[PDB]
């Protein structure tokens, strides 16, 4: 409801707050305003909704607030880009960007993969990605909770595959090949976005921007959110200590100053190049480029002592 909400939801930098109640309703009018209003069944979407919250972790950054973020990244790069986009897709990705990290425990797919967790004997690849969307085709044929029930067979199979494609993509692993494909269509002038296997890139490519969209916000949002993120990191760090392995250093808290160094790494090898190549197939998207350009300087500052 709020007015300056609904205001301010448009900007690509919008931070959904600190009121958890307040996110539901966030996400309806997202879904409202991209898809329809008579598109899914209130009652029902409403507690899909609920049961999706339920089933997050309270974990300092892959969390429900995660998911609403990434949701609303969605819902600025489709509002932005109007025609380019199915009603299906739309309805698949701002559903896909909710639940991709259902169940998310705080720690990587090495992680799982090092301590022998049975997830890993069950999806050896892409493992935590994979749980995400059975835990999600679990949600859905709990009763009451088919928010695709108004729909063909044929068409909610379209759907649950666009929303396993986009929450398998979420495994960063996956965007360095991806992005290097779309890199080469861009440049050759090869891409098409008649071509579904061609549309599953691009969707790959917004899920990753989307997922890392906390170096897209304005400084104040992404230093804190910063916090979170290395939270988690200092944790699975810790839990490979106690594996008998030497952690790489940004997961390492024993090497917590060198946190700065850590962001030109990953925004120079990561953040830079996704935001260009999706500036480059989408020009609408440029906020998102520029704002992780202010970022970069930010942490570039702070090397220095400015700040
Ligand atoms: C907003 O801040 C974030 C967000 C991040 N989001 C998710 N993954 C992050 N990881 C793990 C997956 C991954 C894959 C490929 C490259 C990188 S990297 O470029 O940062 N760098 C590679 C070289 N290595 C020695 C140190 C890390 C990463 C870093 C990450 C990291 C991060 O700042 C460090
Ligand atoms: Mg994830
Ligand atoms: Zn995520």
């Amino acid at each position: 409801l709020p007015a300056r909400i609904c205001r301010d939801i448009e900007l690509f930098h919008f931070d959904i707050g600190p009121f958890e109640n307040m996110w539901p309703g966030i996400f309806v009018y997202m879904i409202h305003r991209s898809c329809g209003t008579s598109c899914f069944e209130l009652e029902k979407l409403c507690r899909f909704i609920m049961s999706v919250k339920k089933n997050y972790r309270r974990v300092p950054y892959h969390n429900w607030k995660h998911a609403v973020t990434v949701a609303h990244c969605m819902y600025a790069i489709l509002q932005n880009n109007n025609g380019l986009f199915t009603d299906l897709e739309r309805k698949g990705l701002l559903i896909a960007c909710l639940c991709h990290d259902l169940d998310h425990r705080g720690f990587s797919n090495s992680y799982l993969q090092k301590f022998d967790h049975p997830l890993a004997a069950l999806y050896s690849t892409s493992t935590m990605e994979q749980h995400h969307f059975s835990q999600t085709v679990s949600i859905l044929q709990l009763e009451g909770h088919n928010i695709f029930s108004t729909l063909s067979s044929s068409e909610y199979e379209q759907v649950l595959e666009i929303i396993r494609k986009a929450i398998i993509a979420t495994d960063l692993a996956l965007y360095f090949g991806n992005r290097k494909q779309l890199e080469e269509m861009y440049q050759t002038g090869s891409l098409n976005l008649h071509n579904q296997s061609h549309r599953d890139r691009v969707i790959g490519l917004m899920m990753t921007a989307c997922d890392l969209c906390s170096v897209t916000k304005l400084w104040p949002v992404t230093k804190l959110t910063a916090n979170d993120i290395y939270a988690e990191f200092w944790a699975e760090g810790d839990e490979m200590k106690k594996l008998g392995i030497q952690p790489i250093p940004m997961m390492d808290r024993d090497k917590r100053d060198e946190v700065p160094q850590g962001q030109l790494g990953f925004y120079n090898a990561v953040a830079i190049p996704c935001y260009t190549t999706l500036t480059q197939i989408l020009p609408p998207t440029e906020p998102l480029l520029k704002a992780c350009r202010d970022n970069l300087n930010q942490w570039e500052k702070v090397i220095r002592g400015e700040e």
